[PDB]
RNA sequence: AGCUUUGCGCAGUGGCAGUAUCGUAGCCAAUGAGGUUUAUCCGAGGCGCGAUUUGCUAAUUGAAAACUUCCCAAUAGCCGUGACGACUAGUCGGCAUUGGCAAUUUUUGACAGUCUCGAGACUGG
């Protein structure tokens, strides 16, 4: 009724918040070709 | 032979450099420039105009500051699962990837500070 058998959480997926990782990164900036291209004129992707 | 003087040239240490350093082809000037001192004396440039090479390096703006670039795709531990295989439903080896790996036996920290002569003691109020 207690909800026995002392547990051990080692490699078992714990239950909740535990697992909040969070990265902040930031690419640089990849702008497009106008000047100079010898391409034709619309953007390439 | 040594010392030494004067002028010039070279290099070096240092100092100075817009009341400084020069050019002058224009004029004047020791056949005298310029002189308030000392003038029956002194003695050198003066007035104007006109100037203030070269190499190296830094920094800034600028898209670009002058010596022959960006982007896409793919390659470069263990527990389960799927097959293949091997050995008797079980076990083992390698391969593969479609969940997980901070809660006492390990890989997410009982560590940190102190003191004494390779060895121990104290504290975490």
């Amino acid at each position: 009724k207690l909800m026995a058998s002392f547990d051990s959480t080692k490699g078992k997926k714990v239950d909740g918040s535990v697992n909040a990782y969070a990265i902040n990164v930031s690419q640089k900036r990849k702008y497009r070709q106008y000047m100079n291209r010898k391409g034709g004129f619309n953007r390439p992707l």
